[PDB]
């Protein structure tokens, strides 16, 4: 219990720590792999071992005089690397090691006096979000630390630390009644969904190659739907929500629809949490939850219900007729949207109504692939409840020994290669704008070796203004449009935010843990896979040619926007 | 330079706790494995690695009411465990204090618990942790088990010296003499310092060699005008000597000369006054008049004449008795040379002998081999990478990663040919042999043990109820009293020497990385010792007490420094 609050600490001053280092000391200069001139406080075993230094010195001077000390395994100029010593603090007197809830105060008044604004709001997320951490790892750590690892559920139940470059990633902000273990992936929840009886005439239903009573049967089983009614899901925290909201009571109360408790199929909500997971099931279940996670309520418009349908048709249509220039692409299909309103509601409480019951139905790509087989590759590239990558001993157990140098270098190869043509071969060649973080990607293994790297959630896809626009056909409704398009320039930014920083920078980081000679090898090969690429591309590329010859890229910050700012610049690893 | 400094600071630190725990804490019962109820002033990372606890928590309460806390590996009732954290004190919260301040306050401890102070030995301490450092600093880019490579890299590669001593390194002659000139971890070579002395002030002991072969050992003779020879000593002995106004007349009146340096071209070895040549057939060992590591590095003349009747013994008990010796491998030192003026008188005469007193050892890395023969305190001694050397030597030798079968394997093998031989010698022969790590010397065939060669006949005993028979009617008191122990006397010694000095030591070494080896490396020392008893041909009563679980004695480093009954304390068995 001691051990579990230690750890969370240890893990959410660490993903603190990238914040700073990416958003303002990277690129403020305020970064110096130095020591400092008078040591006064640290101990000598937190930078030395006995035999040598404890890795590399690493400096942060900010504006208000206060200076971090850490010692890390490498120098990258994404800022990812692991810290091999506690963090030590110094303001205009001596290094001290300050408690964790003292160093977060200190911390953020610091990144404050930066931005210019202030947020006690923030504060307070990041101080939960490490309590909720520490209870996940005290109900976690009884288990094989490498167990997320085995089970594609698990796996999605398994992102114990959440985003590892975040102030506070498991900051969620539950209805006041609820507690944070109830409906956490992380305590592996699960629950009958809750179900509505509602009229048909109210229906909207996206479906592709699917019947709309099929899409209907994929969220319920209509066997207790009365004439003229269908039955639809709902996640039974935004079931308590919706039905708060005096024109559902009016609904209810008229006979017009009828409350059916938690009936629904028993589902187990997937890392990302509004998503639910059943094992027997053609279909992931995808709701809306009115909930603010890290700071924001999510919900899915219904001009987002419209635009997932035609982002399935068009993956479709591409998968089926433009294999050659997709790069390998996998992607799982998302056939099925429905959500209901009233038949003679006004366009504002039609709107608000289908935001409510919004759902999509995400293939399940498990029945295919195998759960142990497919591991979404946040958790993959995750510290197990030990604090230690757990893909390290997922390798080991599967080559049959301690992989070496040569061995992880080639898993890297066969892994990089599988994200990166599927990804820039849509973008160049169809202008499809993919998000391929850690969240909405899925390694198929056969082994331990890659396979295939899956692409998730059309939600996030957009089509740029050049090119993939001509995919949208002139008759879809302007508000949908405005939804999916993009410049070519701001597809490209997060595509290299997403890819590189966001996803790559994890995976070499996770991989060459104790190696970190191993980084700029890796890098190295993402620069020739780079090449190849775009030898490989139909259409042009200078925002390639660019990335290969080392301009800057782009960084979507976590932090910085809080005190807000959306993007800066790091330095290439090339 | 600053690493160099941190390695010495930390391996001088962890020498001076090992005192603390073996010569107080453990003996006194002020040590407990357990963690303090608050840790305000630790940081996490001290004692938390990120998964769990780094090792187990060290407390150890001191009567002036200041707390001790350290990480260690194992709990050991001997007191060798590996410090896995810096350490901290309370007396208020938590501090880990500078290499310095911390000295102080350990020692101040020590000196409460003993009611006196001794500031020369915090002196000392300071000063032999700053030779540590230009020791590493000259050393620490080679590879870290270069040491264990070759005999006389073995006796220069002891970089930190005695594990469990306060200031192992602090030499104490004049200042102006230099330091690096002297010192085997600084490669150091030099000519040996020579006298003409006329012949008639001679003393020469040999055993199987003429006295001018004797004289030949030592320093070419052809330079010595008629009716004189020559005699050679350590150059710093050289410059005590002189002080002397006895010396300054004897040269002034041209009764002796001054030669210089102008002697052979030698090398020290890890003992300092002992020199080694390769391309000679012996070690020559001088005496020298000055403190390092608790004793005074000379030898008086009873002890000269000492080694002369030791090694002759040796010759008769490996001629008639081979078989009850236990395999007995030992560097013989059939040459003794001292001076003094032949009118001298008993009490210069006894002087001028201890100033210049000699001893030939025989060169045994000639019938042993240079890459196969280990000085045993460096072969278990810490690298400049402060990490055991045997583990890589081991490792580089066996072609893979020694499985703990293996160890415990390579330490049964050795263990056996230390104990069999000391042991046989003890009780068959009431011999008492000083095997501590510095007398020993592993031979090795591509890391397997072969012999334990065991020296130094200067710490020789014989017991007064059987090693008695060995003492001639026409032997001088004097010398017949020096040797001349009880036999409790010599079992005391014994005890420390083998188990505590020694096989603790191996066994630490050998099982870094690996407490739990620890137990079963001590469960068959106790099988062997059982072994042993019953190849013994006389009674061994001793041996029962100690295989039933016995408590052991222990010789003091520290305490006996603060003592004005204090030379040794008793530690639990580890059996």
């Amino acid at each position: 219990d001691v051990l579990s609050r230690m750890i969370s600490e240890k893990a959410a001053l660490h993903g603190l720590l990238n914040c700073l280092i990416k958003e303002f000391a990277i690129p403020e200069g305020y970064l110096r792999y130095e020591w400092p001139d008078e040591m006064k406080g640290i101990p000598p075993g937190a930078y030395f071992d006995g035999a040598d230094w404890k890795g590399i010195p690493m400096m942060i001077g900010l504006p208000d005089q206060l200076q971090l000390f850490v010692m890390v395994d490498r120098r990258d100029t994404f800022g990812s690397q692991h810290y091999l010593s506690d963090v030590y603090l110094r303001q205009a007197g001596d290094w001290q090691c300050p408690d964790f809830e003292p160093l977060v105060a200190r911390l953020l008044a610091a990144c404050e006096h930066i931005a210019g604004r202030k947020n006690p709001e923030l504060y307070e997320q990041i101080l939960q979000s490490q309590r909720l951490v520490s209870a996940i790892v005290s109900h976690n750590g009884r288990q094989r630390a490498d167990a997320p690892l085995q089970h594609y559920l698990q796996s999605e139940q398994g992102l114990w630390f959440g985003h590892p470059s975040h102030p506070a990633p498991k900051a969620r902000l539950w209805p006041a009644h609820l507690g944070q273990e109830q409906w956490a992936p992380e305590f592996q929840a699960r629950a009958a969904l809750h179900q509505f009886e509602v009229p048909v005439d109210g229906l909207h239903i996206g479906a592709n190659g699917l019947t709309p009573q099929q899409v209907l049967d994929g969220f319920a089983d209509q066997q207790p739907a009365s004439p003229g009614h269908a039955i639809i899901c709902m996640h039974p925290v935004q079931a308590q929500l919706f039905m708060q909201d005096a024109r559902v009571q009016q609904l209810l109360r008229d006979n017009v629809i009828r409350d059916l408790g938690q009936s629904g199929r028993v589902a187990s909500p997937t890392a990302s949490i509004r998503t639910w997971f059943i094992d027997d099931h053609d279909y992931f279940i995808k709701g809306s939850l009115n909930v603010r996670i890290t700071n924001c309520v999510r919900k899915n418009a219904w001009y987002e219900l419209e635009s997932t349908v035609l982002i399935d048709r068009l993956f479709r249509q591409l998968l089926d007729q433009h294999a050659d220039t997709l790069g390998g692409l996998v992607a799982a299909a998302e056939p099925g949207v429905v959500s209901w309103s009233p038949a003679a509601a006004g366009e504002l409480d039609s709107h608000w109504f289908r935001e409510q019951t919004g759902g999509i139905l995400r293939e399940n790509f498990c029945r295919r692939t195998g759960a142990e087989r497919s591991i979404m590759a946040g958790t993959l590239f995750a510290r197990g409840v030990d604090l230690q990558p757990m893909i390290q001993t997922f390798l080991r157990t599967h080559y049959g020994e301690a992989l070496d140098d040569n061995a992880l270098l080639y898993w890297f190869d066969d892994y990089q290669t599988r994200l990166l043509r599927p990804v820039l071969s849509l973008f160049f060649n169809h202008g499809v704008v993919m998000e391929p973080h850690l969240q909405n990607s899925v390694l198929v293994h056969q082994q331990g070796r890659p396979q295939q790297v899956l692409l998730r959630d059309f939600e996030g896809v957009k089509l740029t203004d050049d090119l993939g626009i001509r995919y949208i056909d002139d008759d879809i409704h302007p508000r949908v449009r405005q939804s999916l398009l993009y410049s070519r320039e701001q597809g490209w930014n997060r595509i290299m935010y997403c890819l590189f920083i966001n996803h790559l920078s994890e995976t070499i980081l996770a991989l060459s843990q104790g190696r970190p000679q191993l980084a700029p090898l890796m890098w190295r090969r993402v620069q020739q896979q780079l090449r190849a690429i775009q030898g490989e591309l139909k259409q042009p590329s200078p925002e390639l040619d660019a990335l290969i010859a080392g301009h800057p890229v782009a960084c979507k910050t976590n932090l910085k926007v809080r005190l807000a700012a959306s993007y800066v610049r790091l330095p290439s690893p090339w």
